């Protein structure tokens, strides 16, 4: 077995090279993580699918604690079929389609903001952590005045293993915080989801407040940190090919594909941030590998979504991909809640960064941005920026 998670690559911009290496080779592998534990890994786009959307792969693995349990990530069907179809209930692509709008004026109020500080400027601190977060309150329906405080809790979430009692502390806020969120909305309903929620679980529907709070949290995490680490990825591998940035300077329109194209091609981590699955049966996988009952089997979504087999030229950047089955919100029952949402946060945001800051470059060598070593996702430390 060969040791999983590989070695991190010295540039921010490459991914592992054993990755390419097994999926053009070898294919389904043994690995073994750092706690003994032995696992296989697939590669190819239509065994990482399989993965994903067979029914013989169980996802099912403190406040924190509790809250997992109840997240509809760690569920598998009967309960999570029917949490997911209780929250799509308010969750919609009409409600996320009609939110463009808003997150449109809550990207430009943060770089209205951007652009008053001194120069160069980190984007991570001051833009593409309080992005998702604003876009977030604006779904679930948290108010203005609450927005300080939220950011606060919000950010104590995203702290190292080396803050577990920061992290614990700021769930157990938010805990309660949407418990009294709930008696508000209650009697003052809104245009949000929380609203929403609340109308359903009041009617008959066997939903209940504590599942409505454990889906707020469960979003709000799902949704913070990646968004957060995808928008100033995605800025640094525009920049890493500027003849695709290009493509991109006056034409707007070319901004769905871009982001799609940079979704495929910029990971989350190695498995696109999905924790492995576990088999219930035996599996038989497109290349003829049988994988055992009882196995952890890691998707490498990664590499999956730059398999030649899908994908031409699929080891390089090209922003008018049309052709682009990507594999970054996963696929099969849980994938992803927020995949039209995120979208539409990476449209705007990258949409206006491009015309309000249109000669934006790295303030600092490449060579020099580093990932976090404490991330359980793929993102920079930070990224100084000037234009
Ligand atoms: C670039 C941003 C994002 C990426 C790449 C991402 C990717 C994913 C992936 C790969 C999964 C599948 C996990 C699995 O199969 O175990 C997932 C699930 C989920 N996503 Fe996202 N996501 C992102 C943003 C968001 C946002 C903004 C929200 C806000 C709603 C969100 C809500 C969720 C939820 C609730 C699930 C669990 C769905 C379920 O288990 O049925 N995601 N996402
Ligand atoms: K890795
Ligand atoms: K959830």
């Amino acid at each position: 077995p060969i040791a999983f998670p590989f070695p991190d690559p010295p540039s921010v911009c490459e991914l592992p090279p054993e990755l390419a290496e097994i999926r053009d080779g070898q294919s389904v592998v043994e690995v073994k993580f750092p706690d003994g534990i032995s696992g296989w890994m697939v590669t190819k786009h239509a065994d990482v699918r399989k993965v994903l959307v067979d029914s013989r792969f169980s996802s099912k693995v403190t406040e924190t604690g509790k809250l997992m349990n109840e997240s509809l990530v760690g569920m598998d069907a009967p309960e999570h079929t029917r949490l997911r179809k209780l929250v799509t209930k308010a969750f919609t692509a009409r409600r996320v389609e009609t939110l463009r709008p808003r997150i449109t004026e809550l990207v430009g109020q943060l770089l209205d903001e951007l652009e008053t500080l001194p120069r160069p400027v980190d984007l991570v601190k001051n833009f593409s952590v309080p992005l998702p977060v604003r876009v977030i309150c604006e779904l679930l329906g948290v108010p203005a005045g609450d927005q300080d405080t939220f950011h606060a809790w919000s950010n104590a979430l995203l702290g190292d293993w080396q803050q577990v009692v920061e992290k614990e502390a700021a769930t157990v806020s938010l805990v309660n915080y949407f418990g009294e969120l709930i008696a508000v909305k209650r009697e003052n309903p809104a245009d949000d989801l929380i609203s929403e929620l609340i109308a359903i679980s009041d009617g008959d529907s066997t939903l209940t407040e504590r599942e409505i709070i454990a889906l707020s949290i469960g979003i709000l995490s799902a949704g913070h940190e990646t968004t957060a680490n995808q928008i100033s990825m995605f800025l640094v591998t525009l920049l890493h090919n500027p003849e695709e940035l290009d493509k991109l300077r006056d034409n707007r329109e070319a901004i769905p594909k871009a982001v799609d194209e940079l979704l495929r091609f910029v990971p989350l981590t190695t498995t696109g941030g999905i924790i492995p699955r576990l088999t219930t049966a035996e599996v038989e996988l497109s290349g003829g590998q049988v994988l055992p009952a009882g196995a952890v089997v890691l998707p490498a979504v990664a590499t999956a979504n730059r398999d030649p087999e899908v994908f031409e030229d699929g080891e390089r950047l090209n922003v008018t991909r049309e052709n682009n089955p990507h594999l970054a919100f996963g696929a099969g029952i849980h994938h992803c809640l927020g995949a039209q949402l995120a979208r539409i946060e990476l449209q705007e945001a990258l949409g206006a960064i491009l015309d309000r800051m249109p000669q934006v470059r790295l303030a600092v060598p490449e060579s020099e941005l580093r990932l976090k070593s404490a991330s359980i996702i793929r993102g920079l430390e930070s990224l100084p920026i000037t234009w």
